[PDB]
């Protein structure tokens, strides 16, 4: 009867193991140690499948590849079409990721042409120009002999490529410390699942219509207002530029208007900036950390770069995407550090998952981090071994290794993100070597809040070649 406990007997009734939930809270306060940690410990303790509660919301975690393939691929359109229902977001409900069902299919179908093979190849010289700025700014920090905080300069690179390619504007995050775009992303859900507003929605989902009527949002009003005005400024500039320009992300949405509302257009732009910034920055920083602590891998990778691009030859799109050892290094980094930590799907109706009848509205979790570190699938899972992804080896199971997800709801900017990071890695490894200093944290400790990120900022010594 009590509102805090109505569903907390479900998994016990179904014979599904899991940690005993607390009234009102469920198991959500166990997230405070980091979702990567909670999922791993539930996996090791309960096995192939376990259940938890976010407030009263039942959460079923699955690790079997075939069950994962059923949820993410086979029954996506019919059952598992959307992820969680976030809460009060305002107009950001129309963002491609947060849109649901047929509205999501339409928006994704409209935006997907942004990342065709031709469009990725077309925008590659824009990314290469920022790569030149990256090497030069990095040499400036290197030649003082002092260690380099990677997220400063690679965050600026990550924000520059997503801004220059999508909106056709060079905001020059790399050369303008105090970048309003970078700082606007910082306020969003700092405390993660310990965020008071987000936690109140988890405990009391019926508060969402109340907060929507009050224009309260999980997104910071300041961030939303700055990015919307920025998008609208670049938009008006594009309509007045009596000159040539790419058919880019911004133009694609402008074309949809002249035949997508002003708010919907802002929502897509805001999501692309959020999804593209911290992800690309973190993975680049994780990769260089692993290369600095594995100098044999760093040397071998530099040898492939010099063989394919002799005499510091500028990379081409084809060169970037076809360097085998570079691909394995990036894949192995994403195995160790899948920054989204897990995949989530909502049951839009009752469904039987692996002989288990799960009610409508429940959440299914694919614990990407736990599966990436599972010794059942990877020998010595904590070790950084790019040779795991050798083309000569057996094919990697696409439902165990899910750093970008799988199925119709997977990462739409996967190839774009892989091109950005590989371009940056080639250019800096053509010019520099990376090694740890006294200020480097070895081994790397993970934060407990939000995205998979280091507890302390990664700092490395950078020497010229
Ligand atoms: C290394 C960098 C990146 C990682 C690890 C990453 C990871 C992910 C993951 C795990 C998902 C969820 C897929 C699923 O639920 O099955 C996702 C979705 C998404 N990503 Fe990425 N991503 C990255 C870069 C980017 C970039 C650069 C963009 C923008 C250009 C982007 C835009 C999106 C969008 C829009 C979605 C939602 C797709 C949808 O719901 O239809 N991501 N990403
Ligand atoms: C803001 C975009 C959303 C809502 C959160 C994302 O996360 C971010 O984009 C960065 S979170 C952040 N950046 N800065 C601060 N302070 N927090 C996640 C977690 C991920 C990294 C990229 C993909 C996806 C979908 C599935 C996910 O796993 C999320 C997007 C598309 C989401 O729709
Ligand atoms: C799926 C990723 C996780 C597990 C949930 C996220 O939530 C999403 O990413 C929602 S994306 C979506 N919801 N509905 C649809 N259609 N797409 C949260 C809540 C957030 C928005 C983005 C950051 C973070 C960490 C701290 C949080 O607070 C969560 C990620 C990194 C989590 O690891």
């Amino acid at each position: 009867a009590l509102y805090g406990t109505r569903t907390h007997g479900l998994f016990k009734r179904l014979g599904i193991p899991g940690p005993t939930p607390l009234p009102l809270l469920g198991n959500v306060l166990s997230y405070r140690q980091g979702l990567w940690k909670f999922d791993t410990e539930c996996y090791k303790k309960y096995g192939k499948m376990w259940g938890t509660y976010e407030g009263q919301l039942p959460v079923l975690a699955i690790t079997d590849p075939d069950v994962i393939r059923t949820v993410l691929v086979k029954e996506c359109y019919s059952v598992f079409t959307n992820r969680r229902s976030l809460g009060p977001v305002g107009f950001m409900k129309s963002a491609i990721s947060l849109a649901e069902d047929e509205e999501w299919k339409r928006i994704r179908s409209l935006l997907s042409p942004t990342f065709t093979s031709g469009k990725l190849k077309e925008m590659f010289p824009i990314i290469a120009q920022y790569g030149d700025v990256l090497v030069r700014n990095l040499r400036r920090e290197a030649e003082k002999g002092k260690p380099v905080t990677l997220k400063d300069i690679f965050g600026a690179y990550s924000m520059d490529v997503i801004t220059g390619t999508s909106f056709g504007v060079n905001i020059d995050s790399l050369n303008n410390p105090q970048d309003p775009f970078v700082e606007s992303t910082k306020k969003f859900l700092k405390f993660g699942f310990l965020d008071p507003l987000f936690l109140s929605i988890i405990l009391f989902p019926f508060l969402t219509p109340v907060f929507e009527a009050l224009n309260v949002s999980l997104f910071p009003k300041d961030t939303i207002n700055f990015l919307s005005k920025s998008v609208n400024r670049m938009k008006k500039s594009r309509l007045n530029d009596k000159q040539k320009h790419r058919l880019d992300f911004l133009q694609l949405m402008i074309d949809s208007q002249n035949s997508l509302s002003d708010l919907e257009l802002a929502a897509q732009s805001i999501i692309f900036i959020f999804a593209g910034y911290e992800t690309t920055s973190s993975v680049l920083s994780f990769t260089l950390y692993e290369l600095a602590t594995h100098p044999d891998v760093q040397q071998k990778l530099q040898k492939e770069i010099d063989a394919v691009l002799p005499n510091k030859a500028p990379p081409t799109y084809d060169a970037v995407v076809q360097m085998e050892y570079l691909d394995m290094v990036v894949n192995e980094t994403l195995r160790l550090f899948p920054v989204a930590i897990r995949l989530e799907r909502t049951c839009k109706k009752d469904v039987e998952i692996n002989g288990v009848f799960i009610p409508k509205g429940s959440m299914v979790v694919i614990p990407t981090y736990a599966l990436h570190h599972d010794p059942k699938y990877w020998t010595e899972p904590e070790e950084f071994r790019p040779e795991r992804f050798s083309k000569k080896k057996d094919s990697i199971d696409p439902y165990i290794y899910t750093p970008f997800g799988t199925g119709p709801r997977n990462c739409i900017g996967m190839r774009f993100a892989l091109m950005n990071m590989k371009l940056a890695l080639i250019r800096v490894l053509q010019n520099f070597s990376f090694k740890p200093c006294k200020e480097t944290q070895i081994p790397l400790k993970l934060d407990t809040q939000g995205l998979l990120q280091p507890e302390k900022p990664i700092v490395l010594k950078v020497d010229s070649r």
